[PDB]
């Protein structure tokens, strides 16, 4: 459980090792699950029900975007739960929409799609899916669990 404020660190199996090589554009992999801390720990995003676990690659180790303050905190095959703030939710919605897309074989690189995106967006006042929409306009703490698979150093 390292310290950052807003944000409440519990592993739940251990997982391996002598913590990875995080150097800056090493790619991570992971699986994750997303959650409200309402009674039935609603899901909201869960890569497995997506049927295939998520990739990010670390910008710079010194400056570290949030969701890489909390991958950077976990050994291979480590599960761990972390409860975060409000005060770094707000963004989720934006996100995760960005992961749905993400999650039909398209990217915000196809333009039209990044265009196009925008443009729904500011057209209509949605992220174009309820959950996200009712979540945006209901700020809220919430629960990542998150499963480390694997590290890879840079090409």
């Amino acid at each position: 459980l390292l310290n950052v404020e807003g944000v409440k660190k519990t592993i739940l199996h251990g997982g391996t090792g002598e913590l990875p090589n995080f150097i800056t554009g090493s790619r991570v992999i992971f699986h994750f699950r997303t959650m409200k801390c309402d009674e039935e720990r609603t899901v909201i995003d869960d890569s497995r029900q997506v049927g295939q676990p998520m990739h990010i690659i670390i910008g710079n180790m010194f400056k570290l975007e949030f969701w890489e303050i909390l991958l950077t905190s976990m050994r291979v095959h480590e599960v761990a739960e972390f409860w975060c703030d409000t005060i770094h939710t707000g963004v989720y919605p934006i996100l995760s929409r960005s992961l749905r897309q993400m999650a039909q074989g398209k990217d915000p690189t196809e333009w039209h799609v990044h265009t196009c995106g925008l443009a729904n967006m500011f057209a209509y006042h949605t992220l174009g899916y309820e959950d996200l929409d009712e979540l945006q306009k209901e700020p809220q703490p919430l629960v990542f669990v998150i499963e480390l698979l694997q590290v890879d150093a840079p090409s």
